[PDB]
This record gives structure tokens, sequence and C-alpha cells, in this order.
């Protein structure tokens, strides 16, 4: 299947063959282990069309991630340690903080981290420039919850890049994927990251490959998904970068523009 058809085929397989399995909430899912889909990034952008995806949220959260921000306010549950720092909106050493300063000893969210920890994201961009053929062009993200982090906790997601013939491809592997909410969002998010990296390294985007471990549908999303399945996908839009950008830190929300986006209406999901 192709384009958004893969994602609809995957919703359908989970509904038909998914097995009931409970998550840590204790809420119910239909679950299938192991799936993959590929979305071309060539002259199109996989912002799903069978429901409207919150594009602007996708962009803004990615910029906040790229900044390595740990300040919740700068943005717009069992994750918890601290008193006045929670009121502050200080999240601790989480999210983008791992992409930019992995393993840095953490002070405060207005504290200064240049040159501290590993900059995974500059590392990716640097390797693409120094050796495009490299099979290790890999960046990892963690769920805030697992972050004891002395514990050597496993990543939530892993992102591998790949270059051939001038085209930058990305594979995202997620240990679990919420198919109703998280997945359409994550597909746009990492396809956007790919476009950004490709832009500053002089490559053209190639393929985005999305791989999951526990691919799941929340019980309360079945009916709305059953209805999304009856909708016919429309051609994906295009994503245009507006000025010439040189450094990953220099991007701004106004640098990007989506075009030809005609989704079906918003679907709201609990
Ligand atoms: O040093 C480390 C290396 C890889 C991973 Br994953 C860790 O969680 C860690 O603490």
């Amino acid at each position: 299947p192709h384009g958004e058809l893969q994602y609809l085929g995957q919703i359908q397989h989970i509904l038909r063959c998914g097995v009931r399995k409970d998550d840590r909430t204790g809420t119910g899912t239909l679950s299938v282990f192991g799936m993959q889909a590929r979305y071309s990034l060539r002259d199109e952008f996989p912002l799903l069309t069978t429901k409207r995806v919150f594009w602007k949220g996708v962009l803004e959260e990615l910029l906040w991630f790229i900044k390595g921000s740990t300040n919740a306010k700068e943005l717009s549950f069992l994750d918890s340690l601290g008193f006045s720092t929670r009121e502050e909106g200080d999240l601790g050493p989480v999210y983008g903080f791992q992409w930019r300063h992995f393993g840095a000893e953490y002070r405060d969210m207005e504290s200064d981290y240049s040159g501290q920890g590993v900059d995974q994201l500059q590392r990716v961009i640097d390797t693409i420039k120094t050796n495009p053929d490299d099979r290790r062009i890999i960046m990892c993200a963690w769920n805030p919850r697992d972050l004891p982090l002395k514990a050597l906790p496993p990543c939530h997601a892993l992102c591998q890049f790949y270059v051939v013939n001038s085209e930058l491809s990305c594979q995202l592997y997620q240990r679990s994927g919420d198919m109703g909410l998280g997945v359409p969002f994550n597909i746009a998010s990492y396809a956007l990251l790919t476009y950004m990296i490709a832009h500053i390294t002089g490559l053209k985007p190639g393929d985005f490959i999305h791989t999951l471990g526990d691919a799941h549908i929340y019980l309360n999303h079945i009916e709305p998904l059953k209805i999304q399945l009856q909708r016919e996908p429309r051609p994906f839009p295009k994503l245009r970068i507006l000025r010439k950008v040189e450094k990953i830190d220099d991007f701004k929300a106004e640098d990007f523009q989506i075009e030809g986006y005609n989704p079906h209406p918003t679907i709201k999901m609990e």
C-alpha cells in the first residue's frame, strides 16, 4: 500500500487482528507487535489527510525540542520530583535536553549548558557532512518517566539517518506507538526534522520509514478510527522552507510554510 494508505491499512489490521492488552494507565488497547511504513519525502510531505493534523503544534514542539528547552512555559503526569521547581515549570533534564546535552549534570532551566553533555543532534548533522555513508547516524530520545538514568534506561525512540545519491532518509523506531493520536503527529514531526537536517546539509529529503514495537489503539478510539477508515486520502501537501538556513539552531516557525493541505475534518480523540 502507499502514502497514507499504509497507515489506514495498519489501523484496519489492528482492529481486525489486534489482541487486547492493558497499558500502564490500566486503560485498554488493541495491540499488534511490529509494524513498518515508508512515506516518500520527495516533492511531498506526509501530513496526514484523513483528519486534520495540528501542524503548528508539530513545528513548535520540534523547535522547543531542538532548543533543548526544559522550561514548560517556553512551550506555549507521573513525571515528578520537586516543589517550587514544579511551579516554576522546570521539567528537569528531559526531552530536548537529551538531544542537546545528553548525560549533562543538570542545574536549573535558565542555567547554561553550552559544551555540556553529548549534542546528539549536532553529532548527526556533523557525521552526515564528514561521512555520509556512515551506518551510525543515530539519535535517541527517552520518556521523562524512565529517567533515573543511572539505571541505564532504554530509549523511547531511536532515529537513524541515511544518505545515498544526495538524498537524506530517516527511520524512526518507537518502542510503542499510539496509532490514533501519537502516530500521525510523530510522522509529521520526524519528517519535518528530516527536512530541516536535509536543508542545512545540502541534501534533498528521501524517505521517512516509521517502525513500531507495540502498535496500539486505545479502546476509546475505535469508533472514531472506524469512521476515519471510510475516508479517502487526498494528495499530500508540500512543505517549503522560506529562506536559506545554515545552522539547526537558526530555524524559526516563520521559516516554514505548508501548501496544498486539504485534510478531512478534525477528529477529536480522548
Ligand atoms: O551511559 C548511557 C549510555 C546509553 C544509555 Br541508553 C544510557 O541510558 C546511559 O546512561
